[PDB]
């Protein structure tokens, strides 16, 4: 059977582990802390005195919906008509095959929370996820890593992009990505789970035409009976609903770009290492022109597009986001002013990058006339298969260890062990001996001719070259004698640090899919994970 | 002034130093003894005894030289119808340039042994020079030495002959011909003689047709003064003469290869080795068809010639012979015999080679009914040039040395002298030392892997390459710094011992003619040499 373990690990990042933590400083950075019992419920009450339209949000994803045929996710978004529900909120761009598995660990925190404060508040709480839709950077989201020789490897989509179109309205070549598909389930191991996922992956391809089509109809197959909320930031259809934040971002715009910049001041003043870049220049908003998206920037009180000619007065603009609204977008800075703006939140589920960088928007919030909802840290999980878990034990190496820092000092280690303790001393030796008899021979052909010099240094330095290349040579033999060993050191680092990063930064859903099949996903979901800001370990 | 001088040198050839030494085993290789004074009377006394055609040959010599247009010669000549007169003969090939320098010092020989026999004895004693114009062995002729880079190279005149034709008939490419002459020349320096020197070389080839023309008008150019009689064995012309002798090597045929055979044997057996290569299918003539000249062999009591399928019974070739006596021509075997027969020889003079060759002759001799001639040494001489004396002194190295042996050793031992004594002591250790160290950590690599062990023994043997490399470069640059002393050590072997071979056989008179001039020539022929069988060394 399946277990759920636990370990303590530090987060690199020292915010992201002084919020952790729950340093007093952290009401500089964030409106709620969760490390009070009674935070829940005061969010609850801040947000029954909020005006949501709550009628039109829940039409509008249940007509997007129908496309999923899915009956928990409707009896889902119908909560949210209930002017006592809350939403756990969390997103992730759109990738390939979902992407890296903290995006599966993302949506298992929202669901688990969600599920969590229904029941400890008694109102109905929706978990919705946020498909990052909107967002023009493919680069991101057009390839997942593969297992190749000297480890993992980015197989990207063999398809290039003349517009810097977004994710929502990129269409993907069916040809080209079914191709990259079977190249991508080609370096795995067959089993009898393949041909069956290979089947419902290459279904939900050719049931899409975007790469958020693609993600949704995955995540919907994965998740659809806990009844997952879908919201596409780069639907054209949600746009309507965001007509008026578009327009207070407009109002409110020199205040936003200065509350940025002055809590950015804050954080590198407290000793902490803001991540956003967005300066006074920018409007925090972008325009779509001919399935393109610009930046608008601001220019003596007017906004702007450099590159199209393209201005506005304020009066101007307002008018034209109301004309118009599909035309706009958010950037990093107010894509979660929006967020608040549109979705009762209770809770959102934020990685360590977005933790940094909410931290920078403390003062944005306040500008929009809002707290900052509370933040609360996905799960971050390692899964540890048996095999793993096996080779972790013959070679000595903890499990933390190993998350903490791979393998490689180790191997390292293990490797020298391995050279006799007295060839080291015996060639150390050598070379300083050999070098100095070649010396007393230098000093004797100089009495003939000084300026035999150099082409004497020149013989010595080749002599030691010589007793270099047998050093190697040794190491070599050494690496290929105990190259089975030294292997598991490598695959040991492979699933749980590959790269030197987490396991759930680089690897992807469909490798355990593929091996472990349909009813491992289903354990996985189902375990009782906790929320103590602990590393989960899922060992199989 | 030139001086002439004397050193007692042995020739390498056992059988050479014996006769010249007087040994009572050479009564059984030769007919008179050069070591008692009164053997030149009794030999005229043997002559008196003997019928020669001396008007014939002198008509035929005086018509013969007419071409060259000597008052000398002619009085010379005359001197053959006194039935007292004898000749003291010698001869050689007919050398492009007159060939080696041991052909002017035979002629030399010849001349001033007639002059003394002619004052002792108190008749005419004529100088004879037998030019060996019936040869076929082109390669012999069609070359000088010229001194090149790395020392004496020989350079041949650029011309092919299809045919095996003698000397005698075999014509000079003209403008080829000229050409060499002017590349043998270029290679000397200019002086004030070289271009009244060239031009006389070149006057003589205008006037020749064939190798024997030019050698013949070279020598009469050269000693046409001193009355030299030249003989060219190859002109049609004496072939008439030479009938009944080639009709007595036929008669007695099968006797004279039985006496080629029995001497070869005894000097073998005595300890010495014969050079003849003449078995007893050999009629010791050849015959000419079609300008070659083609081997005559024996065939149970026949004579044949097995390339043309061509035989005769010994009447039929006695008749040939009568009616075709210019088709027929001598080798090694029988020209001492038909020279003997044409010409009353007090003496012949005699090359190294030559006494030990005619040391297998003499029952060829007796076969043919007389007593082998007295055989005299010729001069054997070196000429030392007034800068290569300096050098030898400079050297430290003494003039019969230089002559016995050239100064390769002696080279060798100064350089060496210049290789400081402590490197070659810390350059042998080193070796020793640094092949020690290796070995440890060889050692030590090996109880990695014992398949290590070729490629360990490799690098030992690449380091060991790099200290041989090393030892080459400090020699070299000793070499570079030592290059004027060295290369002078060169330089007097290059004078003196060319090749290791003799100077006289080596190098060729047009060097010192251009060098030196006609006066140095003219006085050179007039030094008192004397017959004591001693080395004469020429300083000029
Ligand atoms: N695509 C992948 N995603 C996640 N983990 C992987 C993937 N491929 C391999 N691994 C993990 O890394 C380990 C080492 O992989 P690898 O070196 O490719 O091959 P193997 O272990 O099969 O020789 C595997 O045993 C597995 O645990
Ligand atoms: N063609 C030659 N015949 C005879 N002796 C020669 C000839 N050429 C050179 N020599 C002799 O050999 C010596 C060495 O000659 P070489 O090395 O050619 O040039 P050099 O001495 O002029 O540098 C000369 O100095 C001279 O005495």
């Amino acid at each position: 059977h399946m277990q759920l373990t636990e370990l303590s690990i530090k987060n690199q990042n020292v915010f992201v582990q002084h919020y952790i933590d729950g340093k007093e400083e952290m009401s500089s950075f964030f409106d709620y802390s969760i490390h009070h019992k009674d935070m829940w419920r005061e969010r609850l009450e801040d947000l029954s005195s909020r005006f949501f339209a709550r009628e039109e949000l829940a039409a509008y994803l249940t007509s997007y919906h129908n496309k999923f045929g899915s009956s928990a996710m409707q009896s889902a978004i119908e909560k949210l008509k209930d002017p006592s529900s809350a939403a756990v909120v969390g997103g992730q761009q759109a990738g390939l095959l979902t992407g890296p598995l903290y995006t599966i660990h993302k949506i298992i925190s929202i669901i688990v929370l969600a599920k969590q404060q229904e029941k400890e508040l008694q109102v109905p709480v929706i978990p919705i996820f946020w498909v990052a839709g909107e967002d023009h950077d493919l680069d991101e989201i057009n390839f997942v890593h593969t297992s190749e020789e000297n480890g993992p490897v980015k197989k990207k989509l063999p398809q290039s992009y003349w517009k810097k179109s977004s994710a929502a309205s990129t269409s993907l070549d069916q040809e080209k990505c079914a191709a990259w598909i079977d190249d991508v389930f080609a370096a795995f191991e067959e089993t009898d789970h393949t041909n069956t996922l290979l089947d419902n992956v290459k279904r939900c391809l050719r049931e899409s035409v975007t790469f958020t089509d693609f993600f949704e109809l995955l995540i919907a197959d994965l998740f659809q009976e806990e009844g997952l909320v879908l919201l596409n930031s780069g639907d054209p259809g949600i746009k309507k609903l965001e007509t008026a934040m578009f327009q207070k971002i407009l109002r409110e715009n020199d205040e936003l770009a200065r509350a940025v910049s002055d809590q950015q001041a804050f954080m590198r003043q407290a000793g902490y290492k803001p991540i956003i870049e967005s300066g006074k220049e920018q409007a925090n908003l972008f325009y779509e022109y001919e399935d393109e998206r610009f930046l608008i920037e601001k220019d003596n009180g007017r906004f702007v597009i450099k590159e199209l000619d393209l201005g506005w007065t304020r009066d101007e603009l307002h008018t034209h986001m109301e004309e118009h609204p599909e035309r706009f977008s958010n950037n990093v800075v107010t894509r979660p002013l929006m967020q608040e703006f549109l979705i009762p939140t209770l809770a959102f589920i934020a990685g360590p990058g977005e933790i940094n960088y909410w931290g920078e928007l403390k003062q944005a919030f306040a500008v929009m006339g809002f707290k900052m909802p509370p933040v609360m840290p996905r799960l971050n999980i390692t899964i540890l298969e048996r095999h793993i878990e096996k080779k972790l034990a013959e070679r000595n190496i903890s499990l933390q260890d190993a998350i903490e820092r791979g393998t490689e000092n180790q191997r390292e280690t293990y490797f020298e062990r391995q050279i006799p303790e007295e060839f080291t001393a015996v060639m150390d030796q050598a070379k300083s001996q050999i070098e100095a008899i070649h010396k007393t021979v230098r000093q004797e052909a100089l009495k003939v001719d000084q300026s035999l010099e150099p082409l004497l240094l020149k013989n010595a330095a080749f002599i030691q070259d010589q007793l270099q290349f047998l050093e190697r040579t040794v190491m070599k033999r050494i690496e290929e004698k105990e190259g089975y060993v030294l292997k598991d050191y490598e695959r040991i680092q492979n699933s749980i640090k590959p790269l030197l990063a987490p396991q759930e930064r680089i690897w992807n859903i469909m490798y355990y899919l593929n091996r472990y099949g349909p009813k491992f996903f289903t354990t996985f979901k189902n375990l009782p994970f906790s929320f103590q800001n602990q590393h989960q370990v899922v060992k199989l």
